């Protein structure tokens, strides 16, 4: 068995202290080990980024623009979440697909059946207008080209918008496929418990004070690096059993979703932190289906 | 006649202490009152601006990429100064018109006869390629739908040569022509002695740390605000005679001239600023043929 003693998971980017040469061989391997694995990990970061917020005290009143929202399974349970602390949310879920029923039928949120361009966009603002806005995207189109389509979509996003917050789907394009230097919002870069076995994609999660937009540059160099570090962190560290893990599965993502659900707010009230990740982690594979 | 003791000229848009409700009866006043003053405008900012860069070490071995620079005759001066300072600096003047003959001949400038693309950027950026390039561009199209694009055009400037500084023409569209809220990049707003009479025009000067792009969203509400403010510079301060500036010329935009010329290195030692800068001044004056 593949045994270890961890502290702490990688939480972010740059903590990943080792890299590792991409194996193409690791695209056969067996990509998800859980059903609905794809909800849970939009679940964890998601209730992640929103339980921030909500510390930052700046969640309660916002209007969640949540765009390639579909199917969303799992967003009935960040809803519910929120809702049930007494936040005070809209949610605006808007995908050309549809959503799953599970979503209907509640004031405080509404679908819209809309691929989004830019000049919807506009009308959105407008309309939302003077509401505060946290945006959420998980659109998706594949090649270097479809990336750079979707990071530019993502980009006019909160610039139209303007919102105070925003978690963005983030994967580096494979050096191998480079096309041409960009900028993403400067934002963390959270890493993602139960994503696909090497995946290299996390979540850009940013907070934005003053009137001001900060991007950054990713070259190919940038891409490299990414490739090498996420490689590490998928076939070495995600593959460790942290035997100083007290907790029913010790698991490196189950470690690593233990410190993200650890700062998740109940209403219940537990002797340990222990105690509380377990009820969420248990209330989360209820709803999911997952045993 | 219209007198004041001034301790310092503003020197950026910040520094505007005041507003005056802009008049549209102005635009009917003198906006020229010497030969060559919009050569003498642009020769001013640019010799403060690339001073600067000079006091941070970083002008020395780059290549000056200036897009919107026929006919260019001023550069010619600027030219001749840093040539004459040792400094090393490669020129590419880029514009679809054409140059000042004063301007031939010369191996450390080369002169483009074409206006710039996106993709034209691109094949620069290549070709410049290892160089370390600072951009001044003063490229013009009037409408807001016009200076609107050439606002993207200049971004699309810095992402593309990504320069490690940057002087932009910068002039907010007009409140009542208000299309849509944009970001320029974030620099210092410098303020030019010798623009026309009721121009809201300044420079953006930008020097470029790390690999991030600071941008900043520019609303109607901004736009009203640039309007009062330079009307109130233009109308009452740039009108004012400065009788505690013991100069030739006290008239305000001398003043303020002064300010930005005694920021200039010479190699001839003066005993006073008021020596180097009288001097820097008949110099440029001889040089423009203005009287
Ligand atoms: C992690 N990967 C994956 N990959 C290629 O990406 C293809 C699709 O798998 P993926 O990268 O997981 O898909 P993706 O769109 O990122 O979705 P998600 O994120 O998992 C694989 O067949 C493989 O050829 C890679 N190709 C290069 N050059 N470098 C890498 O690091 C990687
Ligand atoms: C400063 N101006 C000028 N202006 C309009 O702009 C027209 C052209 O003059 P300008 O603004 O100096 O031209 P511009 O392109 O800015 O060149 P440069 O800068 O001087 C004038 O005829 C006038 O109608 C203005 N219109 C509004 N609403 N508000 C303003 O503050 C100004
Ligand atoms: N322009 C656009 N506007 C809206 N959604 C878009 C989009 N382009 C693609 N998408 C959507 O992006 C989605 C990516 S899959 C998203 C899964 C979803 N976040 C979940 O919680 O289940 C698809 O449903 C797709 O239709
Ligand atoms: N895409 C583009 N590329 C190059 N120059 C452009 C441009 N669009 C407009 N311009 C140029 O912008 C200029 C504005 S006038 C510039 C004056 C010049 N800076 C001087 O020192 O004399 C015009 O010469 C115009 O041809």
């Amino acid at each position: 068995m593949d045994v270890v003693s961890l502290d702490k998971p990688f939480m972010y980017f740059e903590e990943i202290d080792n890299e590792l040469d991409y194996e193409p061989e690791s695209a056969n391997e067996v990509a998800k080990k859980l059903p609905y694995q794809g909800q849970l990990k939009l679940l964890l970061g998601e209730l992640f980024f929103l339980s921030k917020l909500q510390r930052h005290g700046i969640l309660d009143g916002a209007t969640v623009v949540y765009i390639g929202s579909a199917p969303g399974t799992h967003i009935r349970y960040l809803r519910d979440h929120f809702y049930n602390l007494g936040v005070i949310i809209k949610w605006m879920l808007i995908d050309g697909r549809h959503h799953d029923p599970i979503l209907n039928g509640l004031r405080d949120v509404t679908l819209v059946t809309r691929f989004v361009d830019e000049e919807y966009l506009r009308s959105i603002k407008k309309q939302l207008h003077p509401s505060k806005i946290i945006l959420i995207s998980d659109v998706r189109s594949p090649s270097t080209a479809d990336l750079l389509s979707n990071y530019a979509l993502q980009n006019v996003m909160i610039s139209i918008l303007n919102p105070v917050a925003s978690s963005l789907k983030w994967r580096c394009p494979f050096p191998d496929q480079w096309i041409k230097d960009f900028y993403i919002p400067h934002g963390n870069k959270m890493l993602q418990p139960f994503a696909p076995s090497y995946s290299a994609e996390m979540r850009l999660l940013s907070i934005y004070t003053g009137e001001n937009m900060r991007l950054t540059r990713v070259t190919k160099s940038d891409a490299v690096n990414y490739e090498k570090k996420m490689y590490y962190l998928n076939k070495i560290v995600r593959n460790k059993v942290v035997v100083n893990f007290d907790y029913p599965n010790q698991e490196y993502d189950y470690f690593h979703m233990y410190f993200m659900l650890r700062t998740v707010y109940c209403n219940k009230t537990f002797p340990t932190t222990k105690a509380k990740v377990l009820f969420l982690q248990q209330s989360i594979f209820r709803f999911l289906n997952i045993p």
